[PDB]
């Protein structure tokens, strides 16, 4: 609804997708899959998502949440050999910039203000 909590407004496990390619773009560090094909998906994610809850999305892959039914689900975005999570946390809330998924989000562009990173 009006709210953008992990159920509907937002899928469970958001951007699970973007975990994997927010490494390699960050970092350099590659898994197993391509990274167009890695962006493709990723950004495919934060698209389905509405406007007003990607940036919140975005946070809840770096940082996390606690689902309202206690369960906790989020914060992908974890240190990995050569990928600290701070240079993924300083990535991540670009990937609704244009030269990235260039999506429109709650502040009404492709960029998030109230992101950390």
């Amino acid at each position: 609804g009006t709210s953008c909590i992990p159920g509907m407004a937002i899928p469970h496990n958001p951007l699970d997708s973007c975990r994997w390619y927010v490494s390699t773009r960050t970092c350099g560090v590659g898994p197993r899959l391509a990274t167009q094909e890695m962006k493709a998906r990723c950004c495919r994610q934060l698209e389905a998502i509405p406007a007003y809850c990607r940036c919140e999305a975005v946070r809840i892959l770096m940082d996390g949440v606690v689902t309202p039914s206690g369960q906790h689900e989020g914060r992908l975005l974890q240190d990995l050999p050569g990928c600290p999570r701070q240079v993924q946390r300083a990535f991540a809330p670009k990937l609704v910039t244009e030269v990235e998924c260039n999506l429109a989000t709650i502040h009404g562009g492709p960029f998030c203000l109230s992101l950390l990173g």
